């Protein structure tokens, strides 16, 4: 909860010592995948929000593509995008453990995340199409995405996509069942109980909802972020 | 070995000491898996499944119908090409594709999301109007490649994940391979380095196993777009 960088900001420090700095915004949905995993991994880390519609420029640095989530350790290593970096925390800080270690296993949790890949870019395209349109041939290729997701959860029955305990697979693929009521995308899981009953279980984790943020803020900060606005990435701070 | 398809005899269990790849001669992402097995002296039998005339047992193999499909001698099923990638070179530690320091290891995976986008958009070319494909999906295809270029010129070395042929290599290596064939020759016009990369894996011995022809796989196309029974034993 600091203020993002912004163009003109003095780049950070040395990465403090035994700590692992993460470079974020507080709204994304990729960084939250991340920050829940080092969160969930007792891992000590400095968050830097980075103002994505005034990015310091120093940040292109960190990462050339200019996108959050990033790691930075104490040695210098720069490590990008979401799934990446949360593999490289359960690798590199062997601690608590989100995959499990049966390559098996691990592999069986992974065939359920590539059931959640085309999610992100739809619900991206759905923010991104013109408000006073309400497209279902956005929600209905959602609905069929969260069928498989439905489906999948169905035949394991157990309470999360991994298995009975909290698995990395649920931290990743969690941002975004979070959001469908602000997102006002409620309908596209009407037809999945199973996926309902799983979203409310993940409420009371205290990692997957330490930064919740009522569905009215985020709203705005949408409304701010589409307009590029560079008070987005820190609204409601 | 003839592609299985309807109404063939489901295979028996897989023989111990052997791991079964369900495959398909010509298709890229189970080529993934192939060269993987190969070059990691994994012993491995390749069953074929006939894409346009699925035998109805393979569905237990993968509810998707897709290949490819790893199973082991314990009857465990693997699926995606990635996955079955990553699952090998994590069962068995002989020859390692990927390196062992996990920022290295991930130096290399960020490598390879340059690479997402490229086999969906082979196969929007493919499948389009063949009179009058499209100068469009061809530019995406340029961008595309261009972050791969300009990837592999930044790392200066020989392969992607360094000096010795790595996972990364072999991951994106088949529709490079099929650039030839495709005619989409040009969208790496601008690409040096990748051509020399391309070049030298057109040299690994593995990455050239069971070699296909740009007319032969032109061929299997062809037939495969009009979903003929014959595209995945074409050649035989
Ligand atoms: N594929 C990336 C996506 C990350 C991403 O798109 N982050 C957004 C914020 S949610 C960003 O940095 N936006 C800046 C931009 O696109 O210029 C991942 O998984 O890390
Ligand atoms: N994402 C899958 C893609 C596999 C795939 O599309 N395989 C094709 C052959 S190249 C297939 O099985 N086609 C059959 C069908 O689409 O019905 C992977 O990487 O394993």
């Amino acid at each position: 909860s600091a203020r993002s960088l912004g163009k003109g900001s003095a780049p950070p420090g040395p990465v403090p010592e035994g700590q692992i700095r993460v470079y974020s915004m507080r709204f994304c949905p990729f960084a939250q995948r991340t920050l829940m995993v080092l969160k969930a991994k007792g891992i000590r880390h400095e968050i830097i929000n980075i103002n994505l519609k005034n990015k310091p420029e120093w940040f292109f640095e960190k990462n050339p593509f200019g996108l959050v989530p990033v790691l930075e350790n104490t040695q210098g290593h720069l490590i990008t995008e979401s799934v990446i970096t949360c593999e490289y925390l359960d690798e590199a800080y062997p601690e608590k453990k989100l995959f499990p270690d049966d390559p098996y296993e691990k592999a069986c949790q992974k065939m359920t995340f590539e059931l959640f890949s085309k999610v992100p870019s739809l619900v991206t395209s759905f923010i991104r199409a013109k408000r006073k349109e309400d497209h279902p041939g956005i929600k209905e290729e959602l609905k069929k995405e969260f069928s498989k997701l439905e489906e999948a959860m169905a035949n394991k029955r157990t309470a999360f996509f991994g298995g009975n305990s909290l698995s990395m697979i649920d931290y990743l693929i969690w941002p975004w069942f979070q959001r469908l009521e602000a997102l006002e995308l409620n309908e596209c899981i009407d037809h999945t109980p199973k996926l309902k009953l799983w979203m409310a279980t993940m409420q009371e984790d205290p990692v997957a909802s330490s930064h919740f943020i009522d569905a009215k803020t985020y709203r705005d900060y949408l409304s701010l972020y589409l307009q590029d606005s560079p008070e987005a990435c820190d609204y409601g701070l």
